[PDB]
């Protein structure tokens, strides 16, 4: 297992002005990268057991005129400060519970009420200061939206200044609720609440003009067993194939219930883009036959010699005819895909060309691609290099651009021979390299970043 690397600790924390470049980095390049996932996979002789248990750790890549900066900090969240402090594993995470949410926050990092916050799938988000990597500590929402079980995948409306979310209260009547944060505010207006027997784990959503779509995978807890057995959260969800997949319609300005309709059962972590067409709403995710691929995360399935094991994943575009009827789909590419990200600010919502991921296809390695797919040719770009294993591809797009993919590919890339991490900068257009910054250390498998102007 050459990338078991990406699966081990980085104890280093460090703040350098300068990383070693090559190539050229745009001058238009001013904004900062941050990059969030599990950096601490054990806390003295106890192991966390999946990749999804990792204590947070951020990593800062800050542009100034070709120039680039680098710092990490682990996340002082409650979860990592008792783990430093009693060498106990102390917060419940996804898959272990020590020997009352954990706001080991790994997943994601967004902007709300013009701070900088870290996400995971508990309520509370973690506030940190951009400049030095610091913890300001848990982001309170100002609202009486009642949840337990949230997503780190909000989506953006850049039209009406919106921050767009659900969160599921957990209880004997649960429900999802569809909320909103306009600009400068922490208060969440709800949008609206959908009941619900047996909540779905659903990572994230589909955002169109109109509408919230929550696609209702059948991997799915009843409420008691959350609440009372003795099993970390994960443990708790069962695969019910039985009840097909589910689309809930939510009209996002007004709450009206669009509707329901119903697919043959998948499952699926991230969603691509959706986008209404005349009667139809189209929804790309990134989908598996089913929810076996949380068990393939496990880090001694990732660690070990079977990861040809792990579940592949394909862009499905779903289409959902409003009229009425059963939810079919078609493939988009043959590629495996994971990571997907668009040009987001531009496309959301919108009719669009192009996908940037990592390829799990396997053709010679795991994860050892970046791929750009091209709908509307059905063709794909191919970024690789031996020992090699990038992260997930950030698009930045150019100033005034007139095209979805004129812009840049920012990605961490584990060097597994050379033991150390480079971020990778690839022209979006042509998908070939224009520039790399040498980080001192390994930069461990992490989940999602963003670039902030
Ligand atoms: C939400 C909830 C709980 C905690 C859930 C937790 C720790 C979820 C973590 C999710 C993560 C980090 C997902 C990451 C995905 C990345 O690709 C209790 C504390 C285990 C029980 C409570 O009733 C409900
Ligand atoms: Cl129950
Ligand atoms: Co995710």
């Amino acid at each position: 297992n050459k990338f078991q690397l990406g699966f081990s600790t980085l104890s280093e924390e460090l703040d350098l002005e300068s990383l070693q470049v090559k190539g050229t980095i745009p001058k238009w390049l001013s904004g900062t990268l941050i990059r969030n996932g599990p950096a601490k996979f054990e806390v003295g002789k106890e192991k966390f057991q999946h990749w999804f248990d990792g204590l947070a750790m951020l990593h800062k890549f800050s542009f100034k005129e070709g120039k680039v900066s680098y710092a990490n900090k682990f996340l002082e969240s409650k979860a990592y400060q008792s783990a430093r402090d009693t060498d106990k594993i102390s917060y419940r995470e996804f898959a272990t519970d020590p020997c009352k949410f954990t706001d080991n926050a790994n997943v994601n990092v967004t902007k709300i009420a013009e701070r900088f916050v870290a996400m995971t799938e508990t309520p509370l988000p973690v506030e940190f200061d951009i400049n030095t990597l610091k913890t300001v500590g848990v982001f309170a929402y100002d609202d009486k939206i009642e949840s337990g079980l949230t997503t780190a995948h909000p989506h953006y409306d850049f039209v009406k200044n919106e921050l767009v979310n659900y969160a599921t209260k957990i209880s004997r009547s649960s429900n999802y609720n569809v909320y909103k944060i306009a600009d400068k505010t922490n208060h969440r207006n709800l949008i609206g609440s959908i009941p619900v027997e047996e909540p779905a784990y659903m990572h994230s959503f589909a955002m169109t003009e109109n509408y919230v779509v929550l696609v209702e995978y059948p991997f799915v807890v009843k409420p008691l067993d959350l609440l009372l057995s003795g099993k970390p959260f994960i443990e708790n969800f069962s695969w019910k194939p039985e009840n097909g997949t589910r689309f809930i319609i939510v009209n996002r300005q007004n709450g009206n219930l669009v509707g329901t309709y119903k697919s043959d059962a998948f499952f699926a972590f991230h969603h691509v883009n959706a986008f209404e067409k005349q009667e139809e709403i189209f929804v790309d995710i990134i989908a598996y036959q089913d929810s076996s691929i949380v068990n393939a995360l496990y880090l001694d399935i990732l660690r070990g010699q079977k990861t040809d094991t792990i579940p592949t994943s394909h862009i499905r575009r779903y289409r959902i005819p409003l009229s009425g009827g059963q939810v079919e789909y078609e493939m988009l590419s043959s590629e495996a895909v994971e990571l997907p990200r668009i040009n987001y600010k531009q496309y959301n919502t919108k009719d669009y060309r192009f996908v940037y991921g990592i390829s799990t296809y396997s053709a010679s390695d795991f994860a050892n691609q970046l791929v750009k797919i091209d709908i509307l040719r059905k063709s794909s770009k191919i970024w690789s290099e031996k020992d090699c294993y990038p992260g997930e591809p950030v698009f930045v797009g150019a100033p005034d651009a007139t095209k979805e993919d004129e812009g840049l590919i920012l990605s961490a890339v584990l060097d597994a021979t050379n033991a150390k991490s480079f971020l990778l900068i690839l022209d979006a257009t042509t998908f070939e390299e224009v520039a790399r910054a040498e980080v001192p250390h390994h930069i461990p498998f992490g989940f999602h970043g963003n670039y902030f102007e």
